[PDB]
DNA sequence: CGGCATACG
DNA sequence: CGTAT
DNA sequence: GCCG
């Protein structure tokens, strides 16, 4: 009844199991920072095979058959189901090693490794990054300046505001180029850290050094507050605000329209599904899948796609609409 | 036992 | 390393 | 942590 990939079922962005699937992601995140991606991969499964189920678990038994839950998930909802917390959960979220790497993590330009570092030599809050600014690349101190910012809420007032002025940065840099949302407000989502757009042309081979050309143009207008050949920008913008004027994240991404499916595949999520998808993929037919194409190794050829359906049809899975791809 | 997605900057 | 989904 |  439960498909063990999360790209073979439907996942809505409102399921029936919050709290348990929320419990499930703590720990998920707790084992990342400790340096287990693999505890952390199925933390993330548990909790997404949660968010796929019709209605609220309520009983113990209801787990029974399902993938990825083993005697630890299984024990973190039973602990949930009885008592309303989970011990270890609760440990987890008390700690101060969990409470500064997700503190740290937090900021664009700081990951894992960095985080950990950091607190192995005794850093604990912003200032004290602040404090001594040689120990950061350009990046993280971007991260850093705007994260109040940063850590505001993207909403769709934001989202409507910014597509007008990359579409009008792309016109002027390519006529007849065009801007997709992708991310998670292409999935149905009202919030979010950061807005995602792609970027082609229908004629391949037109976008051709475009994302440069892009960037001078926003720069030119005030809007880039950071940026780093390219085809992937992660910016910062300055979007403005009544009377004033907010710090944006915002990620462009150019692609040749042969691989436009693919890229909107890709960069349309979640994080989770495209994971999950990219190993069904390989290990149950033998394709390797990415943002630019889905490749046969045995004939070494691609797959001409000329719709994210096409994608979906070649791999034998039922479509899923964005709306459903909240793994 | 060993894998766990796969790129670009 | 960081970033992205 | 779970599973092929
Ligand atoms: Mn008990
Ligand atoms: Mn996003
Ligand atoms: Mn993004
Ligand atoms: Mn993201
Ligand atoms: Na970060």
């Amino acid at each position: 009844w439960m498909p063990a990939y999360a790209c073979q079922r439907p996942t809505p962005l409102t399921h029936h199991n919050t709290g348990l699937s929320e419990a499930l992601e703590i720990l998920a995140e707790a084992a990342g920072f400790e340096g287990s991606e693999g505890r952390l991969l199925t933390f993330c499964r548990a909790a997404s095979v949660l968010k796929a189920l019709p209605s609220p678990v309520t009983t113990l038994s209801q787990l029974q058959g399902l993938p990825h839950f083993g005697e630890h998930s299984s024990r973190v909802v039973q602990e949930l189901l009885e008592h309303g917390v989970c011990e270890e959960v609760e440990r987890v979220r008390r700690s101060e090693r969990y409470q500064t790497m997700k503190l740290f993590t937090q900021i664009f330009g700081v990951g894992v490794k960095t985080a950990d570092r950091w607190y192995r030599e005794g850093l604990r809050t912003l200032d004290d990054l602040r404090e001594q600014p040689q120990k950061l690349t350009q990046q993280q101190k971007a991260g850093l300046q705007h994260h109040q910012d940063l850590s505001t809420p993207v909403l769709r007032s934001d989202v409507d505001a910014l597509q007008q002025v990359v579409e009008e940065a792309v016109g002027q840099a390519l006529p007849g180029a065009t801007v997709t949302l992708t991310g998670g407000f292409r999935r149905g989502k009202l919030q979010g850290h950061d807005v995602d757009f792609l970027i082609t042309h229908p004629k391949e081979g037109q976008e051709a050094g475009l994302l440069p050309r892009v960037m001078c143009r926003l720069q030119d207008q005030g809007l880039i507050l950071y940026h780093q050949a390219f085809e992937r920008s992660f910016c910062i913008f300055r979007l403005p605000q009544p009377g004033s004027w907010k710090a944006v994240r915002v990620d462009l991404v150019v692609a040749p329209v042969s691989q436009f499916p693919f890229a909107l595949l890709g960069w349309t999520g979640s994080k989770l599904f495209q994971r999950e998808l990219r190993r069904f993929s390989r290990k149950e037919k033998g394709l390797w899948l990415n943002s630019h194409g889905l490749f046969d190794p045995e004939q070494k050829t691609f797959f001409q796609a000329a719709s994210e359906e096409d994608i979906f049809r070649h791999l034998g899975l039922e479509y899923l609409p964005p709306e459903q791809r909240n793994a």
